[PDB]
């Protein structure tokens, strides 16, 4: 099965750009993510840091999560983000969104031994 810390991986890390890859980025990698398999999913952000950098941030600024629970962790240092977000005209299965990059902290929610990212919280 597809662990939660194989799902993080899948819908928020993307090392391979260093940024947003112009408007295209969000359109083709929230497909080729499979995010839009069963519905157009809303909102999405894909981290442009290597995989060492973010499962660090587990050990970094513990803050309270959107949810309550006390598991989640705010990166000490800004990282290369991209906010996807759908568009009012997007209609499914014809998915469309606007590709916004930016320079942020990341906030992730970690569980696990090893203890490893398994949800995105938020950018700040
Ligand atoms: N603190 C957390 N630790 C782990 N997973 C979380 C946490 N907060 C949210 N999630 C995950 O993110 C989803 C959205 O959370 P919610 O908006 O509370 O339904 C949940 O269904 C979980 O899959």
């Amino acid at each position: 099965k597809e662990t939660a810390a194989a799902k993080f991986e899948r819908q928020h890390m993307d090392s391979s750009t260093s940024a947003a890859s112009s408007s295209n980025y969000c359109n083709q990698m929230m497909k080729s993510r499979n995010l839009t398999k069963d519905r157009c999913k809303p909102v999405n952000t894909f981290v442009h840091e290597s995989l060492a950098d973010v499962q660090a941030v587990c050990s970094q600024k513990n803050v309270a999560c959107k949810n309550g629970q006390t598991n989640c962790y705010q990166s000490y240092s800004t990282m290369s983000i991209t906010d996807c977000r759908e568009t009012g005209s997007s209609k499914y299965p014809n998915c469309a969104y606007k590709t916004t990059q930016a320079n942020k902290h990341i906030i992730v929610a970690c569980e696990g031994n090893p203890y490893v990212p398994v949800h995105f919280d938020a950018s700040v």
